[PDB]
């Protein structure tokens, strides 16, 4: 769910998730996946593609449990889809974390066009 | 689509809208809806329930025509639910223009925080 997936960013990354990530190149955000723009972007593809290998849970919205152990991600078990959803929120909010170093604020507002086809999952 | 209402978002306001509106109160922006936190929030809030009425098209990702004409939007033609969606795009462009005077930064990048909840479209 992405109040989760938000607080996993925030933890990670310190940064907020909404307002960084919220329309951040092709792929963080509204809509499907893009042809990324940088790692961050990818970070953000790969988030997405790991939100189509599941089927049963809904990733927008289905809660799950996690903690943060020793400044780690870590979520127990919810079952299949929900924790698989956890482990793709977890991914790409330490994704976006070893990230920040190439992380583009020209980026960070967001138009779509220029998002060309992405290339299957 | 999203493209058709950031745009008319920021023909009418001439804000980013991803940056004001895309997490914004507990309507503007992410998902679900909740207790409108201030007029603007409340534009947004009806702007989904204009989006749930519609029937026949994706509002997310449908695309329609529209102009901009003597600083108006003109909902083109389109067909009745693209014809809607675009008159739900409008109306919410304009209610945002329309209380940029009470706009509160306070909700924005809002986590969705203590929002209420659902109140019946
Ligand atoms: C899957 C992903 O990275 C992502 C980022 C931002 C928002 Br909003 C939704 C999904
Ligand atoms: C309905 C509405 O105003 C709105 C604004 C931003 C986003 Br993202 C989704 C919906």
């Amino acid at each position: 769910s992405l109040f989760e997936l938000g607080k996993m960013i925030l933890q990670e990354t310190g940064k907020n998730p909404a307002k960084s990530y919220g329309a951040y190149g092709c792929n963080c955000g509204v809509l499907g996946r893009g042809k990324p723009k940088d790692a961050t972007d990818r970070c953000c593809y790969v988030h997405k593609c790991c939100y189509k290998k599941l089927t049963g849970c809904d990733p927008k919205k289905d809660r799950y449990s996690y903690s943060w152990k020793d400044k780690t991600i870590v979520c127990g078990e919810n079952n299949p889809c929900l924790k698989e959803l956890c482990e793709c929120d977890k991914a790409v909010a330490i994704c976006l974390r070893e990230n920040l170093g190439t992380y583009n604020k020209k980026y960070r507002y967001h138009l779509k066009p220029f998002c060309k086809k992405a290339d299957p999952c």
